[PDB]
């Protein structure tokens, strides 16, 4: 029998948000496809979603790459439906220290991925008359911070691009949304002390560090049918770290 | 039994549609009309899963005595959607005292009464979610609306500083802004080329009032099919 | 010889940001016309601007207030062509000690204030098919401080009124636009410790507080023929306190 | 002499008024153009006041030697005016590579090369600022703009990590967005009923570039008749 759930693309799925977010989206009743850097990665994603789900081995930098991995999801499991732009990384510096690599390659990470894969899916969502992107942005993209003006550079851009598309593809009943992390709970705040924790927790309104579970459900409500008449929008989930 | 939500301006429209959705979602729902018989509507629409009573939110005597009695009978109000409202607009030139109080009165000095009013319960619960309905208008302005528009960016700001003070308790105060709302012009400028509906509002409203919304506080959530994007 | 020059009225001018105002005002060129809540206050005005402004006792509170200080300007000096509404007070709680006076008395000198003056000076600025009303607001309308929800609504609510004032009255070349200072040295500040005022210009991407001067400057921009294609727009002047 | 402020872009409309305008100001302003033609043109304009330059700033080296040779000819680049643009418009589906790309760099790119290569000047000055031209469609958006879109609200991003970076030395970092400026059915859709002149976009220039200006840094000066409201 051929697979007939609807097909969900979560670019980064290995850890943290991307993780939670893609195995979210199985519950929801998606069949997911996620991405890792390797093949071993992308083989652990496939353990993991089991027969629910695809790994794939994806580098965002490369078009030769998204074109051959979104072919491989229309070629095995179907149109790519909900694609879920999470894959990245940073390389803070402040600007006299930030190189043209630096810059250069957050961006292309960030925005220039955002550009090639949601053009790459159009298509599928078009003759389905059903579609959701949606990309993960970051607070820092409204609240500025210094040493990230690459990555907020291409956030922010991440967002001006998806408020372009909602408008070109609305008619055809696609949306187009970003959610905006704020101070969430991964890897990365797990190496910072417990002293940094709490003085990132004091400056939150809910008085705590979010959850990658909390980013899973808000793309989880954005990408169902509770959330068909939302389009060109950014979904703050940051515990009142910042208000808008 | 359930905790309860007070959902003003149940009678018809968004209200109605927001208030089914939370009795669905399993709250207990008490919604309010204007008139006696309007709320006896609501108490037969709802069943054993709410109440109707009846409520003119200018009102703070009528305001303590509807929490009141709902305290006493059903429990603490720990899910508030300030959603009751009407419109009076006019060009600035013609909008006079009475039209620019009344529309204060119901929509932004009804939020800061009846959100002060519940605080106490939220705050000994450790749980709280305030729902204000604003609108698309208080962000791209309409003629003749100075006076509705003043109203709910005020509920906004209002949001913000209240969900300041309140999140180390748990409780988030948000704001769900609609776009034009069916209760051909128009929807040539949503992006998505149709009117919304009532249950859009009220899925949004479950959305925030649901633990899926629990690190989100402070914030305006759009429901306007693309008619205004941030 | 009578009052020729174009007549500015700036609410609460008796000291910091409405001082400065109105003397900014007066050196571009302006007749102003500056309030104070008291007689005595308005002679101290008179005698500050000498023969090129004056003085006049006003609680904006009062519409009838409101209405004989507009008609005074009219019969003596002229129409009011540019409004400056910067008179107001605060009156700070958390929202369970916030009472019924606290919140009506704020929303009514600041919200209701410039609903009351700017509807009572548009016909003037119709007739001369120019206008400039500019109301001061606070970085608090837009970045949440607890507390002050009754001062952030009324500010945030001045805001939204502007923008729509500001699409009814364009056509006849009147704009309306908000000034909303953060951290400006003042009485207030004054009051505060060194080691306070440290905290905040640390918060301030400039490293200092403001002076009176700025929002002085940014007014008389926005009053001049250089700001004429600038309607319905906040003008944040905080020293990068709060982006957007 | 005076403060050297650098314009790029110059040639013509918006770029041209505000280096006019700065020259007015009391700058010594260098404008820079595509072409040796162009700049010849704009030294010709400025006299004693300014130089032209050839510059395309897509390319990184040619970035490098302009600022270089103001640096030994002029003196720092106080002022730098981030103007130069081009549009490649498409709905995404007709969207190449290489009209993302190009739009990129010389939209966000430059503004990135330019802000890096003048920060040393600026911070031995204590001194400088930083004006970058967004657009209206950076917030209000337009089918087609995928790309000029995302370059601009880069734009504006960068120039607040920026102001934060720089504050402490008296540089300020800003954005100014254009609406609709002249170079029917548009201007029905601006309040004031009217499209803009590069005069407009000039003058809001000239205040943030100014003393009157000291204290704002981080922003987006709206510049649209009412086209675009915050
Ligand atoms: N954590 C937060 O608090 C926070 C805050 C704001 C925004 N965000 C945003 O939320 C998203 C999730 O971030 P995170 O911090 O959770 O990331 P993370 O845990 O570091 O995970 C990074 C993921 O992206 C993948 N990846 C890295 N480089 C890639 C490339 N060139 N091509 C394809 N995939 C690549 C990684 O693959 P491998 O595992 O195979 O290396 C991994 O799956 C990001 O867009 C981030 O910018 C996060
Ligand atoms: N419809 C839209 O497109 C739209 C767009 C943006 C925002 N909104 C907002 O959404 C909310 C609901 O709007 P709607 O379109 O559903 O309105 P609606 O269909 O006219 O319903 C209004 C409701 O509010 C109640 N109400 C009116 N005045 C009241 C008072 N003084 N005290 C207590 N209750 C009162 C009415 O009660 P009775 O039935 O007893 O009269 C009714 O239940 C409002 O806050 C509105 O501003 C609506
Ligand atoms: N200072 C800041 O850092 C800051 C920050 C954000 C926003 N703002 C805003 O900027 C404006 C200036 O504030 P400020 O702090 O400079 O004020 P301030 O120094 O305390 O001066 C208050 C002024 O308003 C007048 N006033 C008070 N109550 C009045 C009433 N009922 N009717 C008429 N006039 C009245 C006072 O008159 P008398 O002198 O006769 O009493 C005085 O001239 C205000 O709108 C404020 O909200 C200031
Ligand atoms: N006009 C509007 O309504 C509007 C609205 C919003 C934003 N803006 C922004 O305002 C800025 C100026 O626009 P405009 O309307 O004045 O454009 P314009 O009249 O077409 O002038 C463009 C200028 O940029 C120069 N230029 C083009 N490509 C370049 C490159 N690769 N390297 C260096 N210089 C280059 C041109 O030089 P040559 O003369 O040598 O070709 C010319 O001086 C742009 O950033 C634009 O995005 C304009």
């Amino acid at each position: 029998m051929a697979q007939e759930r609807k097909v969900a693309l979560v670019t980064g799925a290995s850890r943290g948000i991307g993780a939670a977010i893609a195995q979210q989206l199985i519950q929801d009743g998606y069949f997911v496809v996620g991405t890792a850097t390797s093949e071993s990665g992308a083989q652990k994603l496939t353990d993991s979603f089991g027969e629910q789900g695809a790994g794939l081995a994806l580098d965002v930098r490369n078009l030769d790459e998204i074109e051959a991995v979104v072919s491989h999801i229309e070629q095995n499991y179907g149109p790519v439906l909900v694609l879920v732009n999470n894959a990245g990384i940073t390389k803070d510096n402040l600007l006299l220290r930030m190189s043209e690599d630096d810059w250069d390659d957050i961006l292309n990470i960030h925005l220039k991925a955002v550009y090639r894969l949601s053009k790459r899916v159009l298509k599928g969502m078009t003759k389905a008359r059903f579609g959701r992107i949606i990309n993960i942005s970051s607070v820092v993209a409204h609240f500025a911070n210094p040493g990230q003006a690459n990555y907020s550079a291409a956030k922010a851009g991440i967002e001006a691009f998806s408020r372009s598309l909602a408008k070109e593809m609305g008619s055809r009943q696609i949306t187009v949304n970003s959610v905006a992390p704020g101070f969430i709970a991964t890897e990365m705040t797990d190496a910072l002390s417990e002293d940094i924790r709490k003085k990132m927790s004091d400056q939150v309104a809910l008085n705590r560090l979010g959850e990658p579970q909390d980013i899973a459900n808000a793309v989880s409500f954005l990408a169902s049918d509770k959330a068909g008449y939302i389009t060109g929008t950014v979904l703050h989930v940051n515990g009142g770290l910042y208000m808008a």
